[PDB]
């Protein structure tokens, strides 16, 4: 019988091109088949870093910590290194600019008990929030693999997570990254100072391709490689032109 | 003091460069102020043509004629002149490719009594569904002006139409046309063999600009001018780069 998961090591060329190493995992929804350049790493667990703003957003919305995507979270007045963080934000722009202090406030409002209960209900990674309530996704005990990111994202796409359909629709709106006549990308980046992530999906007219990639990332100088390498794989597989 | 609507006739150069005649109407949501090259034409009511797939979609969803944006509507097997129509579609692709026969089926299932009641509730144009329930927006009595399109779109943007929030969120998803790091466009085209339309809005980080344009369109050869002329205006006003 056909294989649910297939390894394609030719994608390693896209990583070694940049003296890098990592994994891309693709899932073809229509075919119910997955593809990766590294089966082992596809299933190894890493800190989610800023990809955690997907579940964090869902929980904050479902609990009413965030009322809607227009509610303004005012800048606290502390000038931070990332200039786009030094202003007021809403859910859309806080996702787009990956505004850590806004999401730390969400996590504090959610609190440990409800955060843990929600991650258990989401079957999210190892479901472990050990560490600080407002930083465990960057320096605490939670871990998730690329294949587990895909599992979670497929549930979100199909409105199957254990939060309201409304919360799921709002977060999918906030994940919008790129759209044109050929495809729509909904995704989220992350970086934990050692590993970079890009997770999300590509919507086509008659199919959707889920993706989760992580790569060794010793400095922020190479962060654009997260999208660049993933797009080289998508182009090789004829998913985008 | 300042006026709700200001006339900026310099935009006429974008129509005359293409030997065209028409109107662009913009509404700055933050400032609660509008701008147009021709206030009279901005208030002239025309057949909506395919821009009617916005309210049609909302009504079909709210009544359960369309269950969700993934439900497949099978091709009826009749080969029509637009090749993209001769295939199965869902709500997303039916809007993207402006698939009239799919929307005619929605309209028949809605039926005239519910269609009329819902257009009255929407305050949509002249609310007149005279003609066939499955063609009145193409050859019947309904008429809507560019400023009336903006009024309708503003209600949709704010979830203020008299249908569920879910229906409004799904339709706004289906209107997605373009997105990048600078802007998001949600919009719908139309053409009635005499005039072409483009209506929708541009989402920025900290503002929304609604737009409605129509132009004289003797042949289908110049249909790309609907978006090109609008974008020239958006560029002149520094809304998009
Ligand atoms: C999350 O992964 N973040 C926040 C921000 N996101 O940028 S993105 O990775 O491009 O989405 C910057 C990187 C990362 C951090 O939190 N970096 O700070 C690490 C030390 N506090
Ligand atoms: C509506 O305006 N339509 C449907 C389709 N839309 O193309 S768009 O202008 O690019 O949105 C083709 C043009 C127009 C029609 O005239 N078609 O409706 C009659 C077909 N039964
Ligand atoms: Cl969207």
């Amino acid at each position: 019988g056909p294989k649910e998961w297939q390894e394609n090591k030719s994608w390693n060329a896209h990583f070694t091109e940049h003296k890098s190493q990592g994994v891309v995992v693709l899932w073809n929804e229509n075919k119910q088949q997955g593809f990766t350049n590294n089966l082992k790493r596809a299933n190894q667990a890493f800190l989610p870093a800023s990809t955690f703003k997907i579940p964090n957003s869902l929980i904050a919305l479902d609990l009413g910590v965030v009322k809607d995507e227009h509610q303004v979270f005012k800048w606290d007045g502390q000038t931070r290194d990332i200039a786009t963080w030094n202003r007021d934000h809403n859910l859309i722009t806080a996702m787009k600019y990956s505004v850590v202090p806004v999401y730390q406030e969400f996590a504090r409002q959610i609190g440990e008990a409800r955060m843990s209960k929600m991650l258990h209900a989401f079957d999210y990674g190892n479901e472990d929030i050990s560490g600080n309530v407002d930083s465990f996704w960057l320096d605490g005990g939670i871990r998730i693999s690329a294949t587990e990111q895909i599992s979670f994202l497929r549930k979100l796409y199909h409105n199957k997570l254990h939060v309201s359909e409304r919360s799921q629709r709002i977060v999918k709106q906030a994940m919008l990254t790129e759209a044109n006549g050929d495809y729509i990308i909904r995704a989220k980046t992350g970086y934990d100072t050692k590993i970079g992530w890009w997770v999300g999906w590509v919507e086509l007219d008659d199919n959707v391709w889920f993706f989760a990639m992580n790569m060794d990332m010793p400095t922020s100088d190479g962060l654009g490689l997260r999208q660049a390498i993933t797009k080289e794989v998508l182009k090789q597989e004829k998913i985008i032109p």
